[PDB]
């Protein structure tokens, strides 16, 4: 059926198109509105039996806060509601692709980044994740597969969150502390770095979940390449997955740095 009374507030008014969200954590398809006729994708959570009520009332307090924020550079959120005992999400449409497959593509053409793109980027990143920060909320998971740039070039970024990972893992995450901001700069840190090198700073010789962890804690990962990336952004990498968090710089002062690094490359 088709209700215009509850606008983008059931699937009644919604003709998915195509799952072109993977995974089984949760999936997320791309959709038309039958009104507007604005196209838009929808993210279904299976927490039906996946939370439980005081899970399910923190997951719906989490969305609401998340509404208050309107940037070019952060995904907008239009509606939330619950049918099915599944929570539905409807959010814009990023139709051109992840970043997470955009290095794919340079990895399997095995031509690497010029350090004149991963500004053009990541600056656009840091805006949005400040005005994140400036509302006072995280992303939480910040990954390659999260950051969508649109058939023009705009910067948009995802949602947030048998042993479950995170793609970039905290050196506070590991000793259970609190995910704070600072911590939410080191995965960060590490994405500009998979930019750069097309793959994980700590991405594994012999994948062990262990040693990936001291990996961590002592910071050992490879170098990055003198002749091709500028030593600012290799500086900036280290600077920011400094594993004391205090030790780490806030996001706005890494715009700073993005924004005049991204003039001197054009």
């Amino acid at each position: 059926a088709l209700r215009p009374d509850m606008g983008y507030n059931t699937l009644a008014n919604f003709r998915i198109e195509k799952k072109i969200g993977r995974g089984q954590f949760s999936e997320v398809y791309r959709a038309a509105c039958l009104l507007d006729g604005v196209p838009v994708a929808l993210k279904k959570v299976q927490i039906f039996d996946l939370m439980d009520a005081k899970a399910r009332a923190d997951c719906i307090k989490e969305i609401d806060l998340l509404k208050q924020l309107n940037h070019p550079n952060v995904i907008k959120y239009y509606a939330s509601f619950i049918e099915d005992n599944e929570l539905n999400i409807v959010l814009e449409l990023a139709d051109a692709g992840d970043l997470s497959r955009m290095i794919k593509h340079f990895k399997k053409q095995k031509r690497l980044i010029p350090e004149r793109t991963v500004w053009k980027y990541f600056v656009q990143l840091c805006s949005a994740l400040e005005h994140m920060h400036s509302r006072r909320v995280m992303h939480r998971d910040i990954k390659p597969a999260n950051v969508f740039i649109t058939a023009t070039g705009v910067v948009k970024l995802g949602d947030l969150g048998l042993v479950g990972t995170p793609y970039y893992m905290s050196p506070e995450r590991i000793h259970e502390n609190g995910y704070n901001f600072k911590s939410d700069i080191w995965s960060l840190g590490c994405l500009l770095y998979e930019m750069a090198a097309l793959q994980s700073p700590f991405y594994g010789d012999k994948m062990n979940l262990y040693s990936l962890c001291k990996k961590i804690e002592q910071c050992d990962y490879p170098p990055l390449p003198s002749d091709h990336y500028s030593e600012e952004l290799r500086q900036l990498v280290n600077m920011c997955i400094n594993p004391d968090p205090e030790k780490r710089p806030d996001v706005t002062y890494v715009y700073d740095v993005a924004k005049r690094m991204h003039a001197c490359t054009a």
